[PDB]
């Protein structure tokens, strides 16, 4: 099967937000609204904002999962390549096979689906810090888009779902991801191509 990628705000008005980081050659993570695509370096912090219109119930959670963007690859589980799954760069919580990690959240849980074999990482939905209007989750992507035997140059999407305590759907959003050495240059290039 294939997880849905349909944008759905739901009862709570759920959607994502991204910082405006620019495209200098030194940038480590940058988001393109025109492409709905995040460009980031290997294992670097990717701040993703969560926005809602109203407060969801206690026990609400936020899950991230990657899928291949191209239909002919959609049924294939997105996972780390044969090199990176064995490089012992564990943070003590994320399984070494998982592409997406959450940084600095001890309540993060990593799922290997018993039926689809797909990977995801899920955290409790938390209110903004005092003085802030949204909550930020810090993600890491642990393989390059180009990794042989892994993504192998195939584009992926990250799907973020807002879930109730049973795992039922409350909201959904998504964005394409390219993990690369020079996010600034590649974003500039792909945006120029689009024009
Ligand atoms: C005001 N908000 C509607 C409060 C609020 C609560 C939770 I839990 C998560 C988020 I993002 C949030 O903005
Ligand atoms: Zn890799």
């Amino acid at each position: 099967s294939v997880p849905s990628q349909k944008t759905y705000q739901g009862s709570y008005g759920f959607r994502l937000g991204f910082l405006h980081s620019g495209t200098a050659k030194s940038v480590t993570c940058t988001y393109s609204p025109a492409l709905n695509k995040l460009f980031c370096q290997l294992a670097k912090t990717c701040p993703v904002q969560l926005w809602v219109d109203s407060t969801p119930p206690p026990g609400t959670r936020v899950r991230a999962m990657a899928i291949y963007k191209q239909s002919q690859h959609m049924t294939e589980v997105v996972r780390r390549c044969p090199h990176h799954e064995r490089c012992s760069d564990s943070d003590g919580l994320a399984p070494p096979q998982h592409l997406i990690r959450v940084e600095g959240n001890l309540r993060a849980e990593y799922l290997d689906d018993r039926n689809t074999f797909r990977h995801s990482v899920v955290v409790p939905c938390e209110p903004p810090e005092v003085g802030s209007d949204c909550t930020t989750i810090h993600y890491n992507y642990m393989c390059y888009s180009s990794c042989m035997g892994g993504m192998n140059r195939r584009p992926i999407l990250t799907i973020i779902t807002l879930e109730d305590s049973s795992g039922n759907l409350l909201g959904r959003d998504s964005f394409e991801v390219r993990v690369c050495a020079c996010p600034g240059r590649d974003r500039r290039t792909e945006e120029e191509n689009l024009r």
